């Protein structure tokens, strides 16, 4: 249970404006999340996600999440991102943030009269794959891999983030990362911790584009995908 917090995704903003009861629910699943990363199709949960529990499908905008970029940023900058972890749902497991710089797929996603396909929702996904942006591109960041994860298997690679080991003693899971207090984030069931890393923008400017956030378990079959709006300028 989980959401993207900064920049602050249309599930923040669906809980901030009173629609949404439980922004960490918003879940993909059953679907295969591990070993395979990225093998399991999005379905209706798409890039910006899907609540169930009040019947959201962030992939849209409406009038309170979807309209304009809540932050404008340069290309290629160096920029915070964060994610929020429910203290009763802290999965460990990888995640990572994506861009698409196909801004004519975006565009469907930027359109408060149109609700995308599942068929598009997945094109999306893929072009967002396509713009993952690695750990490894911020020079100084520590882009290690995860323990639930061994070399021969598709989940042994840095580009993504990893959480801490679920079984550590110190600092496990995901919350150990930032090791920050409950409530230092929201989220509806037990409260919530911070995730925080780095990431470079890509080289690409758009007015109006998405940021991906994609959280995937290691000992479940779980995806939590939200999406930010964003301006690179
Ligand atoms: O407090 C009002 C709120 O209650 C319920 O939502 C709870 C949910 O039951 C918990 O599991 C957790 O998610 O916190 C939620 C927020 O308090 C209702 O389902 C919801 O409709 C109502 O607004
Ligand atoms: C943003 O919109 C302004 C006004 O139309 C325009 O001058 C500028 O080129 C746009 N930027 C991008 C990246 O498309
Ligand atoms: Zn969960
Ligand atoms: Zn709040
Ligand atoms: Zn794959
Ligand atoms: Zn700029
Ligand atoms: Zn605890
Ligand atoms: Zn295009
Ligand atoms: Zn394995
Ligand atoms: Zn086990």
């Amino acid at each position: 249970h989980g959401y993207m917090y900064i920049p602050s995704s249309r599930t923040r903003l669906g809980h901030e404006a009173g629609i949404d009861s439980c922004p960490e629910c918003a879940i993909l699943e059953p679907v295969s999340s591990w070993p395979d990363l990225d093998a399991a199709p999005v379905g209706r949960s798409g890039p910006c996600g899907y609540n169930a529990r009040d019947s959201i499908d962030y992939n849209q905008p409406t009038t309170n999440w979807g309209s304009d970029a809540v932050q404008s940023y340069s290309p290629g900058e160096e920029i915070e991102v964060q994610w929020c972890v429910d203290h009763n749902g802290d999965h460990g497991g990888m995640f990572t943030y994506r861009i698409c710089q196909d801004q004519s797929i975006v565009d469907k996603f930027l359109d408060p009269s149109y609700l995308p396909t599942n068929d598009e929702k997945q094109a999306a996904e893929d072009c967002f794959d396509a713009g993952l942006l690695p750990c490894t591109d911020v020079s100084g960041q520590e882009c290690g891999y995860s323990a639930d994860c061994t070399e021969g298997e598709a989940c042994w690679r840095n580009d993504w983030f990893t959480c801490n080991g679920f079984e550590a003693s110190d600092r496990p899971k995901c919350q150990g990362v930032d090791n920050a207090e409950l409530n230092s984030c929201y989220t509806s069931i037990a409260g919530g911790y911070t995730v925080t890393k780095k990431v470079k923008l890509p080289e690409y400017t758009s007015n109006h584009t998405l940021i991906s956030f994609k959280w995937n378990s290691f000992q479940t079959g779980q995806i939590y995908l939200s999406c930010a709006d964003i301006a690179i300028q």
